[PDB]
Protein backbone atom coordinates (compact mmCIF):
# COMPACT_ATOMS: atom_id res chain seq x y z
CA UNK A 1 0.00 0.00 0.00
CA UNK A 2 3.08 2.06 -0.08
CA UNK A 3 4.37 3.92 -2.83
CA UNK A 4 7.82 4.42 -2.03
CA UNK A 5 9.33 3.00 1.88
CA UNK A 6 9.13 6.46 3.21
CA UNK A 7 5.53 6.13 3.26
CA UNK A 8 5.73 2.39 4.87
CA UNK A 9 8.00 4.07 8.02
CA UNK A 10 5.36 6.88 8.26
CA UNK A 11 2.85 4.38 8.38
CA UNK A 12 4.24 2.43 11.24
CA UNK A 13 5.82 5.36 13.28
CA UNK A 14 1.78 6.31 13.15
CA UNK A 15 0.63 3.16 14.03
CA UNK A 16 3.15 2.39 16.78
CA UNK A 17 1.95 6.20 18.47
CA UNK A 18 -0.88 4.87 18.85
CA UNK A 19 -0.32 1.71 20.21
CA UNK A 20 1.32 3.03 22.42
CA UNK A 21 -1.24 5.90 23.73
CA UNK A 22 -4.02 2.59 24.00
CA UNK A 23 -1.45 0.93 26.13
CA UNK A 24 0.18 3.87 27.90
CA UNK A 25 -3.37 5.49 28.82
CA UNK A 26 -4.36 1.66 30.50
CA UNK A 27 -0.82 2.72 33.12
CA UNK A 28 -3.08 4.73 35.86
CA UNK A 29 -6.03 2.41 36.02
CA UNK A 30 -3.62 -0.94 36.22
CA UNK A 31 -1.56 1.22 39.26
CA UNK A 32 -4.74 2.39 40.83
CA UNK A 33 -4.13 5.89 40.94
CA UNK A 34 -8.11 6.06 37.93
CA UNK A 35 -10.96 4.30 38.46
CA UNK A 36 -11.50 0.69 36.90
CA UNK A 37 -14.50 0.59 34.95
CA UNK A 38 -14.46 -3.17 33.66
CA UNK A 39 -16.58 -1.84 30.44
CA UNK A 40 -14.21 0.87 29.56
CA UNK A 41 -10.89 -0.88 29.61
CA UNK A 42 -12.33 -3.90 27.48
CA UNK A 43 -13.46 -1.16 24.69
CA UNK A 44 -9.74 0.23 24.82
CA UNK A 45 -8.42 -3.24 24.63
CA UNK A 46 -10.14 -3.83 21.32
CA UNK A 47 -9.01 -0.75 20.07
CA UNK A 48 -5.46 -1.61 21.27
CA UNK A 49 -5.93 -5.34 19.75
CA UNK A 50 -6.98 -3.75 16.39
CA UNK A 51 -3.92 -1.39 16.04
CA UNK A 52 -1.48 -4.11 17.38
CA UNK A 53 -2.24 -6.22 14.05
CA UNK A 54 -1.04 -2.94 12.22
CA UNK A 55 2.74 -2.15 12.43
CA UNK A 56 4.01 -5.72 10.85
CA UNK A 57 2.76 -5.14 7.48
CA UNK A 58 4.76 -1.97 7.26
CA UNK A 59 8.03 -3.34 7.42
CA UNK A 60 7.76 -5.18 4.40
CA UNK A 61 11.23 -5.98 1.91
CA UNK A 62 12.98 -2.72 0.96
CA UNK A 63 11.34 -0.21 3.96
CA UNK A 64 15.07 -0.06 5.54
CA UNK A 65 14.35 3.56 7.35
CA UNK A 66 13.16 4.86 10.30
CA UNK A 67 14.36 3.93 14.01
CA UNK A 68 14.48 0.32 12.72
CA UNK A 69 17.57 -1.74 12.68
CA UNK A 70 18.76 -3.60 9.45
CA UNK A 71 18.26 -6.81 12.09
CA UNK A 72 14.49 -6.81 11.24
CA UNK A 73 15.55 -7.88 7.75
CA UNK A 74 18.67 -9.66 8.40
CA UNK A 75 17.18 -11.82 10.87
CA UNK A 76 13.70 -12.08 9.49
CA UNK A 77 12.65 -14.90 11.79
CA UNK A 78 13.52 -13.53 14.91
CA UNK A 79 11.74 -10.35 14.31
CA UNK A 80 8.27 -12.42 13.56
CA UNK A 81 8.76 -14.57 16.45
CA UNK A 82 8.75 -11.05 18.42
CA UNK A 83 5.65 -9.90 16.97
CA UNK A 84 3.97 -12.87 16.69
CA UNK A 85 5.20 -12.87 20.71
CA UNK A 86 3.93 -9.78 21.20
CA UNK A 87 0.38 -10.07 19.77
CA UNK A 88 0.18 -13.63 21.61
CA UNK A 89 0.40 -11.00 25.11
CA UNK A 90 -2.33 -8.98 24.18
CA UNK A 91 -4.31 -12.06 23.54
CA UNK A 92 -3.70 -13.03 26.86
CA UNK A 93 -4.40 -9.12 27.40
CA UNK A 94 -8.24 -9.19 25.63
CA UNK A 95 -8.84 -12.78 27.56
CA UNK A 96 -8.42 -10.53 31.13
CA UNK A 97 -10.01 -7.69 29.70
CA UNK A 98 -12.92 -9.02 28.51
CA UNK A 99 -13.01 -11.46 32.33
CA UNK A 100 -13.09 -8.15 33.55
CA UNK A 101 -10.70 -9.17 36.33
CA UNK A 102 -8.32 -6.37 37.68
CA UNK A 103 -5.53 -9.19 39.01
CA UNK A 104 -5.23 -10.40 35.90
CA UNK A 105 -5.17 -6.96 33.71
CA UNK A 106 -2.13 -5.87 35.48
CA UNK A 107 -0.07 -9.13 35.26
CA UNK A 108 -1.67 -8.79 31.18
CA UNK A 109 -0.18 -5.48 30.98
CA UNK A 110 3.07 -6.02 32.55
CA UNK A 111 3.87 -8.97 29.96
CA UNK A 112 2.73 -6.98 26.79
CA UNK A 113 5.30 -3.96 27.92
CA UNK A 114 8.35 -6.65 28.35
CA UNK A 115 7.00 -7.67 25.16
CA UNK A 116 7.35 -3.93 23.87
CA UNK A 117 11.14 -3.58 25.38
CA UNK A 118 12.34 -6.98 24.52
CA UNK A 119 11.41 -5.86 20.87
CA UNK A 120 13.00 -2.51 21.11
CA UNK A 121 16.19 -3.77 22.81
CA UNK A 122 16.39 -5.82 19.90
CA UNK A 123 15.34 -4.17 16.91
CA UNK A 124 14.97 -0.76 17.62
CA UNK A 125 18.07 1.95 17.22
CA UNK B 1 -5.27 10.40 28.04
CA UNK B 2 -2.58 13.25 26.33
CA UNK B 3 -0.26 14.72 29.15
CA UNK B 4 0.06 18.11 26.92
CA UNK B 5 -2.04 19.43 23.70
CA UNK B 6 1.03 18.76 21.74
CA UNK B 7 0.21 14.87 22.54
CA UNK B 8 -3.32 15.12 21.58
CA UNK B 9 -2.18 16.70 18.05
CA UNK B 10 0.31 14.22 17.35
CA UNK B 11 -2.00 11.47 18.35
CA UNK B 12 -5.09 13.22 15.93
CA UNK B 13 -2.30 13.24 13.24
CA UNK B 14 -1.04 9.76 13.23
CA UNK B 15 -4.88 8.33 13.41
CA UNK B 16 -5.66 10.43 10.33
CA UNK B 17 -2.39 9.60 8.99
CA UNK B 18 -3.58 5.72 9.14
CA UNK B 19 -6.93 6.42 7.67
CA UNK B 20 -6.13 8.06 5.51
CA UNK B 21 -4.03 4.68 4.28
CA UNK B 22 -6.45 2.17 4.91
CA UNK B 23 -9.00 4.66 2.54
CA UNK B 24 -6.41 4.93 -0.15
CA UNK B 25 -4.89 1.91 -0.48
CA UNK B 26 -8.48 1.01 -1.68
CA UNK B 27 -8.73 3.48 -4.74
CA UNK B 28 -6.50 1.07 -7.27
CA UNK B 29 -9.90 -1.49 -6.28
CA UNK B 30 -12.40 1.37 -6.49
CA UNK B 31 -10.87 2.14 -10.18
CA UNK B 32 -10.75 -1.78 -11.16
CA UNK B 33 -6.83 -1.48 -11.74
CA UNK B 34 -6.43 -4.09 -8.69
CA UNK B 35 -8.78 -7.11 -8.38
CA UNK B 36 -11.33 -6.91 -6.22
CA UNK B 37 -10.95 -9.46 -3.51
CA UNK B 38 -14.24 -9.33 -1.58
CA UNK B 39 -13.38 -10.45 1.52
CA UNK B 40 -10.06 -8.48 1.50
CA UNK B 41 -11.87 -5.72 1.35
CA UNK B 42 -14.42 -6.53 3.93
CA UNK B 43 -11.34 -6.95 6.49
CA UNK B 44 -10.00 -3.93 5.48
CA UNK B 45 -13.01 -1.85 5.74
CA UNK B 46 -12.79 -3.28 9.66
CA UNK B 47 -10.03 -1.97 10.20
CA UNK B 48 -10.60 1.49 8.45
CA UNK B 49 -14.20 1.75 10.78
CA UNK B 50 -12.12 1.32 14.00
CA UNK B 51 -9.55 3.76 12.85
CA UNK B 52 -11.72 6.13 11.66
CA UNK B 53 -14.16 6.85 15.08
CA UNK B 54 -10.27 7.66 17.15
CA UNK B 55 -9.07 11.26 15.36
CA UNK B 56 -12.32 12.79 17.24
CA UNK B 57 -11.81 12.77 21.08
CA UNK B 58 -8.08 14.78 20.13
CA UNK B 59 -9.84 17.41 19.26
CA UNK B 60 -10.59 17.68 23.00
CA UNK B 61 -10.97 21.29 24.83
CA UNK B 62 -7.66 23.27 24.71
CA UNK B 63 -5.87 21.07 22.28
CA UNK B 64 -5.59 23.84 19.58
CA UNK B 65 -2.65 22.96 17.78
CA UNK B 66 -1.31 21.34 13.79
CA UNK B 67 -2.87 21.96 11.17
CA UNK B 68 -6.29 22.28 12.80
CA UNK B 69 -8.22 25.30 12.43
CA UNK B 70 -9.74 27.52 15.70
CA UNK B 71 -13.41 27.04 13.80
CA UNK B 72 -12.96 23.67 15.41
CA UNK B 73 -13.32 24.76 19.28
CA UNK B 74 -15.56 27.95 18.31
CA UNK B 75 -18.00 25.71 15.75
CA UNK B 76 -18.38 23.01 18.00
CA UNK B 77 -21.76 22.12 16.71
CA UNK B 78 -20.69 21.95 13.45
CA UNK B 79 -17.36 20.07 13.58
CA UNK B 80 -19.56 17.15 15.59
CA UNK B 81 -21.84 17.06 12.43
CA UNK B 82 -19.05 16.58 10.20
CA UNK B 83 -17.08 14.05 11.97
CA UNK B 84 -21.07 12.22 12.95
CA UNK B 85 -21.62 12.38 8.92
CA UNK B 86 -18.39 11.22 8.01
CA UNK B 87 -19.08 8.10 10.42
CA UNK B 88 -22.19 7.74 8.74
CA UNK B 89 -20.92 7.38 5.86
CA UNK B 90 -18.22 4.77 6.50
CA UNK B 91 -21.30 2.67 8.47
CA UNK B 92 -22.58 2.88 4.47
CA UNK B 93 -18.75 1.52 3.26
CA UNK B 94 -19.10 -1.27 5.68
CA UNK B 95 -22.47 -2.01 4.96
CA UNK B 96 -21.06 -2.29 1.31
CA UNK B 97 -17.90 -4.26 1.78
CA UNK B 98 -20.11 -6.64 4.07
CA UNK B 99 -22.34 -7.25 0.69
CA UNK B 100 -19.22 -8.09 -1.21
CA UNK B 101 -21.54 -5.51 -4.29
CA UNK B 102 -18.14 -3.44 -5.99
CA UNK B 103 -20.69 -1.10 -7.33
CA UNK B 104 -22.00 0.31 -4.19
CA UNK B 105 -18.55 0.05 -2.59
CA UNK B 106 -17.38 2.46 -5.41
CA UNK B 107 -20.43 4.71 -4.10
CA UNK B 108 -19.79 4.63 -0.74
CA UNK B 109 -15.82 5.14 -1.59
CA UNK B 110 -16.90 8.43 -3.12
CA UNK B 111 -19.38 9.20 -0.76
CA UNK B 112 -17.14 9.10 2.28
CA UNK B 113 -14.18 10.90 0.81
CA UNK B 114 -15.96 13.94 0.26
CA UNK B 115 -16.63 14.04 3.29
CA UNK B 116 -13.14 13.73 4.59
CA UNK B 117 -12.87 16.49 1.70
CA UNK B 118 -16.01 18.82 3.25
CA UNK B 119 -14.43 18.67 6.73
CA UNK B 120 -10.68 19.54 5.38
CA UNK B 121 -12.20 22.80 3.21
CA UNK B 122 -13.83 23.76 6.67
CA UNK B 123 -11.73 23.11 9.66
CA UNK B 124 -8.28 22.06 8.00
CA UNK B 125 -5.62 24.71 7.45
C1 LIG C 1 4.09 -2.43 23.06
C2 LIG C 1 2.65 -1.99 23.40
C3 LIG C 1 4.77 -1.34 22.20
C4 LIG C 1 4.79 0.02 22.36
C5 LIG C 1 4.04 0.86 23.42
C6 LIG C 1 5.58 0.58 21.27
N1 LIG C 1 6.11 -0.43 20.57
FE1 LIG C 1 7.69 -0.28 19.23
N2 LIG C 1 8.98 -0.10 17.52
C7 LIG C 1 9.55 -1.17 16.87
C8 LIG C 1 10.50 -0.65 15.88
C9 LIG C 1 11.35 -1.50 14.96
C10 LIG C 1 10.24 0.77 15.89
C11 LIG C 1 11.04 1.78 15.00
C12 LIG C 1 10.06 1.98 13.84
C13 LIG C 1 10.61 2.94 12.80
O1 LIG C 1 11.04 4.05 13.18
O2 LIG C 1 10.74 2.62 11.61
C14 LIG C 1 9.39 1.11 16.97
C15 LIG C 1 8.91 2.34 17.31
C16 LIG C 1 8.05 2.62 18.34
C17 LIG C 1 7.59 3.94 18.73
C18 LIG C 1 7.96 5.28 18.02
C19 LIG C 1 7.13 5.53 16.80
C20 LIG C 1 7.41 6.87 16.17
O3 LIG C 1 6.45 7.69 16.27
O4 LIG C 1 8.46 7.02 15.50
C21 LIG C 1 6.80 3.81 19.80
C22 LIG C 1 5.96 4.89 20.40
C23 LIG C 1 6.68 2.40 20.07
N3 LIG C 1 7.47 1.64 19.22
C24 LIG C 1 5.86 1.88 21.05
C25 LIG C 1 9.34 -2.49 17.21
C26 LIG C 1 8.38 -3.07 18.04
C27 LIG C 1 8.13 -4.48 18.25
C28 LIG C 1 8.83 -5.59 17.42
C29 LIG C 1 8.13 -6.94 17.32
C30 LIG C 1 7.20 -4.57 19.22
C31 LIG C 1 6.54 -5.81 19.81
C32 LIG C 1 6.87 -3.22 19.61
N4 LIG C 1 7.66 -2.30 18.91
C33 LIG C 1 6.02 -2.88 20.60
C34 LIG C 1 5.62 -1.64 21.05
C1 LIG D 1 -11.48 10.65 5.02
C2 LIG D 1 -11.16 9.15 4.88
C3 LIG D 1 -10.23 11.40 5.55
C4 LIG D 1 -8.92 11.29 5.15
C5 LIG D 1 -8.32 10.32 4.12
C6 LIG D 1 -8.15 12.23 5.97
N1 LIG D 1 -8.99 12.93 6.73
FE1 LIG D 1 -8.54 14.71 7.72
N2 LIG D 1 -8.02 16.25 9.10
C7 LIG D 1 -8.93 17.00 9.81
C8 LIG D 1 -8.20 18.06 10.51
C9 LIG D 1 -8.84 19.11 11.40
C10 LIG D 1 -6.82 17.72 10.30
C11 LIG D 1 -5.64 18.59 10.85
C12 LIG D 1 -5.26 17.81 12.12
C13 LIG D 1 -4.11 18.47 12.86
O1 LIG D 1 -3.08 18.74 12.22
O2 LIG D 1 -4.21 18.82 14.04
C14 LIG D 1 -6.71 16.67 9.35
C15 LIG D 1 -5.58 16.05 8.90
C16 LIG D 1 -5.52 15.02 8.01
C17 LIG D 1 -4.31 14.40 7.49
C18 LIG D 1 -2.85 14.81 7.88
C19 LIG D 1 -2.42 14.18 9.16
C20 LIG D 1 -0.97 14.47 9.50
O3 LIG D 1 -0.23 13.46 9.44
O4 LIG D 1 -0.67 15.61 9.93
C21 LIG D 1 -4.66 13.46 6.61
C22 LIG D 1 -3.74 12.46 6.01
C23 LIG D 1 -6.10 13.38 6.62
N3 LIG D 1 -6.67 14.36 7.44
C24 LIG D 1 -6.81 12.45 5.91
C25 LIG D 1 -10.30 16.83 9.75
C26 LIG D 1 -11.05 15.77 9.22
C27 LIG D 1 -12.48 15.59 9.31
C28 LIG D 1 -13.39 16.49 10.17
C29 LIG D 1 -14.73 15.91 10.62
C30 LIG D 1 -12.78 14.51 8.55
C31 LIG D 1 -14.13 13.84 8.31
C32 LIG D 1 -11.53 14.03 7.99
N4 LIG D 1 -10.47 14.86 8.37
C33 LIG D 1 -11.41 13.00 7.14
C34 LIG D 1 -10.28 12.44 6.56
Amino acid sequence: QFAKPEDAVKYRQSALTLMASHFGRMTPVVKGQAPYDAAQIKANVEVLKTLSALPWAAFGPGTEGGDARPEIWSDAASFKQKQQAFQDNIVKLSAAADAGDLDKLRAAFGDVGASCKACHDAYKK
